């Protein structure tokens, strides 16, 4: 079955979009403090300059601009009711980022939209009913008869979780073409910042916005359609009392942010098992000869997984650019970072979309301390 | 090692009920809105209509009583509605699992997948990883979270789960479908008489099904095959059929147009589900109808020529439980077993071999599920 042409699940192409507005983070302390009325708050301000320093984030794409704010004070209090106004604006804006996205994918993958049998939409952003899976069909013109998923309210793993879904999808329906969607946006948890909750300031500093797509499907077309990567496999776990160190909370005052620091080092100490699990039966042991995809939760996650890992410096590269450019986009990561790896390849001229490699893994992780792990295969560049 | 097989079933409700007949006295009592007489009897009238006997329901009246904001039509409630809903929706589910692999009677250790639906609060991480707690299952099993789906879902879950089970051999699916009214429970409004609908008609429950494909000869006994699974929506639905998360919890859209949309459309989803399996007449299969409202079972067996005894079981489950939104087709497929045993019937689907589920909810999404019975 690994070795058949209808066979495995492929990702055929990669589309990402963001917010037009952008954000510098090195003037992000300045433009938060001013624009939340905090500038009275100094030695908050500072104590958030040097989180921000630490971020190793360059800038973050941002749906809520200052307009917005202002017409809506309720979002630059700490925790005032702000439920609905962060509704109002991410059930419209979700499903166009992710439209933007798809149609970049699609546009990649040169078939006809028609084709897409499948749509897979995911997002902590926000949630309605029909979902932004619905809203997608119609923005896309696309038919009512694409099979909708929507996955709402999952958190940062989620961009594994979808290839895992997409796989199962992909390979047990003859012909399936899946259109997967992961979109996200901080203005869901953005508040003003509090002298007695100086642990939020990391999620102020932390989190940007932005739509990643891919297409999957098995058995591709000769001539017509070109993979790009191989989804080998896919597994999930996560580590026992995990919700006591990172969980997320839906309130009126939107989604709150729980993250000790424990939350690195734990990570950190358990992917080895993952990696094992996943690349033993492939007889991999080696994590150097692999192509690395790392959820950059934040950049202390990743320094310590290379180090414990052993890692070459320069396997978390496309990690670290997408963390630079843009933040921490959630489930979206990941995606980016896969379009970002073989982009990379291309400029180095690399012979494979994974770097010059063969084998490549994909590791996301999120609330509860889930892990996800997709093994990946590259494809000639 | 072919086909996506529901081994086991199994269902769970609130202790806490109410009847019918009493609700409407008991829904203006307790939101102190008995000065409002005109609307005490539409409501009388609305409740009469639905044909429910019973609803359970986490909401007590002293959980009513200590959150007066859940007695308001509006007030700010969606913190205590998460509080509620968080901690007591993966219990249900796991209340509902545990009868599922009671009656499956393999080792929860060999659960491979769980798939967990609700639109009942959400979390991070979600009631799929509590339930994984509460029922002691390991850290490995491969969990799917159906958050804010609504409806149709139980359609959709039994779509999903053929999938998980056909690619992955050996898989074993657990799917929990678990709902509650909390979400929505609001007082009355003279100026939103539409949402007294609502009020009338939700109710509370869980319902696990064990999925999986290649069953072991002499230690799982299948109960039905999912045959094939699939979605539609009636285009411009959404300006019929909508429900947002607000402040205030869970809102509710329903236009009058909803019943005769979903009748007039069902036949087109039959007629592509089944062509190419050569059926053509509704009447030789046993139906699983997600009972939405009494209007539209009544519709949808006028519209499509039913016999009037297709939709008993269906109607059923309506009367004992109200609409419990994704798990309603769940407890029919339950029911429509157990009923065909208590008939001496000899497969689950009431003697007959071909059998159809069908569902729909926002946006008129409309899903459907072909299934095959098994020997009694
Ligand atoms: O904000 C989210 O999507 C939840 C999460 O786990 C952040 C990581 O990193
Ligand atoms: O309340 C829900 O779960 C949404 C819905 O579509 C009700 C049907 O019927």
């Amino acid at each position: 079955k690994s070795q058949r042409s209808e066979g495995p699940a492929l990702v055929l192409a990669i589309g990402t979009a963001t917010p037009s507005h952008w954000i510098d983070q090195s003037s992000y302390p300045d433009y938060y403090f001013r624009v939340t009325n905090s500038d009275h708050l100094v030695d908050l301000k500072e104590k958030f300059r040097r989180i921000c320093s630490r971020t190793m984030i360059k800038k973050r794409h941002m749906l809520l601009t200052e307009e917005i704010l202002k017409k809506n004070p309720n979002l630059c209090s700490f925790s005032e009711p702000s439920l609905d106004i962060r509704q109002d604006i991410l059930v419209s804006e979700i499903p166009k980022l992710g439209k933007e996205a798809a149609l970049k994918a699609i546009q990649e993958w040169a078939q006809p939209k028609s084709t897409i049998t499948h749509l897979v939409f995911c997002t902590r952003s926000g949630v309605d009913m029909p979902g932004a899976d619905y809203q997608l069909i119609k923005l896309l013109g696309l038919g009512p008869s694409v099979q909708r998923l929507m996955m709402y309210q999952q958190g940062c793993f989620a961009g594994g979780t979808m290839l895992r879904l997409a796989k199962d999808l992909a390979e047990n329906n003859k012909g399936a073409r899946i259109l997967v969607i992961c979109a996200e946006s901080s203005a869901i948890g953005f508040r003003g910042p509090s002298e007695s909750h100086v642990d939020n300031l990391v999620a102020q500093a932390l989190f940007g916005d932005g739509a990643a797509a891919i297409i999957v499907g098995s058995n591709p077309k000769p001539g017509l359609e070109k993979p790009v990567f191989e989804i080998v496999s896919a597994a999930q776990t996560f580590v026992p009392n995990g919700d006591c160190h990172l969980a997320l909370h839906l309130r009126e005052m939107g989604l709150t942010f729980h993250c000790t620091k424990d939350v690195p080092p734990t990570i950190a100490k358990n992917v080895e098992s993952c990696l094992t699990k996943a690349l033993e039966p492939l007889g991999i042991s080696d994590w150097n000869s692999l192509f690395w995809i790392l959820h950059p939760g934040g950049n202390a996650i990743v320094d310590q997984v290379e180090n414990k890992l052993g890692l070459e410096h320069e396997k978390l590269r496309a990690t670290r650019n997408i963390l630079r450019d843009f933040g921490n986009m959630s489930s979206a990561c990941v995606l980016f970072i896969l379009d970002e790896i073989r982009k990379k390849s291309a400029r180095d001229g690399l012979k494979t979309t994974g770097e010059g490699l063969d084998f490549g893994v994909l590791l996301s992780f999120g609330p509860g301390l889930t892990i996800e792990t997709v093994v990946l295969h590259s494809k000639p560049i």
